[PDB]
C-alpha cells in the first residue's frame, strides 16, 4: 500500500517506515530500534529510550534535503557501527525518508541513486522520492557522492 505494510529492513540495522510504525512499540522492539531519524513537518522526539535526529522538511520538490545528507549519514552510520538499528521515517515512508536512505546507501556502496533506489524498493516497494528529491539525488551522484565516500573512509576507516 501507499504507506507500506510496517517498517521494512533495507540493510542490516536500517529500516524505513511510516509515522505509525515509528511509535509502534512492538515493531521497535522486534527490530531492536534504538535510533530514529524523523524527517517531516513537525518532527520531534516522541518516545523515551530512543535517540532522535529530527529534520523539519516538507515533501515538496521545493524542499531542500541535500543540506541534511551529511548529518543523516553520520547519524545512521554511527548507529549501525555499534550494531544498533536505525529507523528513518516520514509520514508515509515513501519520499522524504527514502531520499535520506538513498543518500546513505550511495555513500556506503559504489551505487548511483537509481541502484540505491532499487535497493530500497526491494525492501519497501512503495519507495518513490518526489521529483525534486530525484533531481537532488542526481546532482549528488554527479558532483558530491565521491566526496562523501572519501569523507566516510577518512572518518570511520
Ligand atoms: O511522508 V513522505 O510523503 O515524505 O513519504
Amino acid at each position: 500500500g501507499p504507506m507500506g505494510n510496517g517498517m521494512n529492513k533495507i540493510l542490516p540495522g536500517l529500516y524505513i517506515g511510516n509515522f505509525k510504525d515509528a511509535r509502534d512499540a512492538e515493531q521497535l522492539s522486534k527490530n531492536k530500534v534504538t535510533h530514529i531519524l524523523s524527517v517531516h513537518d513537525s518532527a520531534r522526539p516522541m518516545l523515551e529510550g530512543v535517540k532522535y535526529l529530527c529534520i523539519p522538511a516538507a515533501d515538496s520538490p521545493s524542499q531542500n534535503l541535500t543540506r541534511h545528507f551529511k548529518e543523516s549519514i553520520k547519524f545512521i552510520h554511527e548507529c549501525r557501527l555499534r550494531g544498533e538499528s536505525c529507523l528513518v521515517h516520514c509520514l508515509a515512508g515513501v519520499s522524504r525518508s527514502v531520499t535520506l536512505v538513498i543518500a546513505y546507501i550511495m555513500t556506503v556502496t559504489d551505487f548511483g541513486w537509481e541502484d540505491a533506489l532499487h535497493t530500497v524498493r526491494a525492501g519497501r516497494s512503495c519507495a518513490n522520492p518526489n521529483v525534486g528529491f530525484q533531481r537532488q539525488l542526481q546532482e549528488f551522484e554527479k558532483h558530491e557522492v565521491h566526496q562523501y565516500r572519501q569523507w566516510l573512509k577518512e572518518e570511520y576507516g
